[PDB]
């Protein structure tokens, strides 16, 4: 019921980890290969390995979650170096997704060469949005300077290449992004990241939740699905239909995943429920999903896809 | 004991409606003055008088509200000629507050001189972040254009004046806002108007729930305390002391007041819970606020205001 085509390649279902949980090693990769989750992608990598931020630097929230992780992760090397040796195997239906997020445009298109002169041939994620990277602001909230990257990236770049972007909330800036990425040949789009730069506070205590940056830091969960819809749907109805689209934010039922779908997502990546439930939430919310499917008559997505409808 | 001092004037309590809830007309505005609000805000008016967007368009939601009200209000004049009237019975402790939201750079300009020229002695509020307008984006999300507003508004404006801003979601952003207000003799700075078109979907009818705008609406409530919350932060630590913040934002108990005030915030604005509830929730949140004092053995505001902690 749930079979699904992207980026030219099958996958069993449209679910998947959101970078940053359940993927920072080898061991967490394989329990994402051995889930029901239709495909995974890698914790977001740099050019060298990264401790991150000072702890604690993650918190479960009654409405979601708060995190400024500080990109942690093994380096590129490892990644890279898993992904080519899993893809000899063949051990897997639809390919391995790989995302990077440079400290710097310079890192970026190093890490993004070495992809493209490897025998890499899975998907490539560039993350566009880390919002918790002290004295580092969001590449794609500075139009100009992705506009910038996206053309260097694209006079070498022949693989599948999507970008994971931070919510917007201004029509006009869904408009100029549109119109920046139509012009590339991307392969998606990924909505959304982390809403950037919240706060939670223990009211007891009188103080933040998380050392890093005074306790500011990405939202995730409930607290989001609102504006994550809101992205996906605005660039559905925006971006060309060579980029196709990943809905992120807020996906914790089946319901949730029925919306994204209903937006215009094809894929669905979860993070924050998938941080506290483990890799066993796949099998649950995929049941869930179908069981939507069923009570509504529908076989297949595509009889469901984008196909929100306006009053 | 939560007797509070704002734009050197004296008030009751911080608690006060958010613009645009309980205050389209003169009789919503004088049950403002009756209840124990500390104080009230007019609906953002403009020059003319506005029918507002098509219905639906404001829903009560789980965990908040969306809406695409679309600036209904009775216009300029009305509010105007209502405000100079009370101020003349000098019925209440502390001014009453106007809100401004022009179509336009010179709609703005226009009734800031009106209100200038009048014998009103009460607080202004221009909004610069209005999200239900269609074909209108959000000037507060316009660095340059902003600017340019408040150096034509401050050549001739000498009333106390406050702007209502829209959330931000990255540090650089609230640093670029910061050296922008900082040079000029604003009032205050509240923080935040409602998530800028964010989407709800009703999963059985696969249709959005407001009318305008495809169902993209501003989301408020519990939804976003977590970026309210931040903005007011972010804000306190880079303002001069001089311009002093109005807290608003996912405002329901007297524990997310108090997470308010703990940031930096020296009055509080109710929206989406004041609309669910009525009138009578100031003298609940008042209580509540109290309560978490008594327990705490804190006397008046001053002795937590802006003592957050970090970690
Ligand atoms: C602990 C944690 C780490 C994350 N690290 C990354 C990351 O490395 N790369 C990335 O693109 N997104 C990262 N994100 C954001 C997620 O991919 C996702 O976009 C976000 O959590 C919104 O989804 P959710 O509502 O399901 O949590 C992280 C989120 C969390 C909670
Ligand atoms: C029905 C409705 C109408 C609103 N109209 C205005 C308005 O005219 N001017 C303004 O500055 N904000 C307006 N807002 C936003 C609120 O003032 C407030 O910033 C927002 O709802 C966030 O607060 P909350 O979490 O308490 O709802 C409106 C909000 C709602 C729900
Ligand atoms: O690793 C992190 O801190 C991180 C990166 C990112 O892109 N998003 C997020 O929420 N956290
Ligand atoms: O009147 C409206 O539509 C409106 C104005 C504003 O500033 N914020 C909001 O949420 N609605
Ligand atoms: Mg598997
Ligand atoms: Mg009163």
């Amino acid at each position: 019921m749930l079979n699904t085509t992207f980026a030219n390649a099958k996958f069993a279902n449209p679910f998947m980890n959101a970078s940053g949980v359940h993927c920072m090693t080898i061991e967490d990769l394989e329990e994402l290969k051995a889930s029901q989750a239709g495909a995974y992608i890698t914790k977001s990598s740099t050019l060298e390995k990264r401790e991150g931020n000072p702890l604690p630097r993650y918190v479960d929230l009654e409405l979601g979650s708060i995190n400024s992780m500080g990109l942690p992760n093994l380096g590129f090397d490892y990644y890279l170096d898993y992904v080519l040796k899993n893809q000899k195997e063949n051990a897997q239906e639809g390919p391995i997704f790989f995302s990077i997020a440079g400290m710097s445009a310079a890192e970026n298109i190093a890490m993004l060469k070495k992809i493209q002169e490897s025998d890499f041939s899975g998907i490539t994620e560039l993350n566009l949005s880390c919002p918790n990277v002290p004295g580092e602001p969001q590449l794609a909230y500075d139009f100009e300077a992705t506009e910038k990257l996206l053309k260097e990236v694209f006079t070498f770049f022949t693989k599948p290449l999507g970008v994971k972007l931070p919510p917007y909330f201004d029509l006009v800036h869904f408009d100029i992004m549109a119109e920046i990425l139509n012009q590339f040949p991307l392969t998606y789009v990924n909505s959304v990241n982390s809403i950037g730069n919240g706060l939670f506070i223990d009211p007891e205590a009188e103080s933040v939740v998380i050392k890093p940056k005074d306790g500011f830091g990405g939202i995730g969960g409930a607290y989001i699905k609102p504006t994550a819809l809101a992205n996906v749907r605005a660039f559905y109805t925006r971006l060309k239909p060579e980029i196709q689209i990943i809905g992120t934010g807020g996906i914790e039922t089946g319901q949730d995943a029925f919306e994204h779908l209903l937006c215009g997502a094809t894929m669905l990546q979860i993070g924050t429920a998938l941080h506290k439930e483990g890799p066993a939430i796949f099998d649950r919310i995929i049941k869930e999903l179908e069981e939507i499917m069923n009570q509504k008559g529908y076989q297949s997505i595509a009889d469901f896809h984008g196909k929100l409808k306006s009053l």
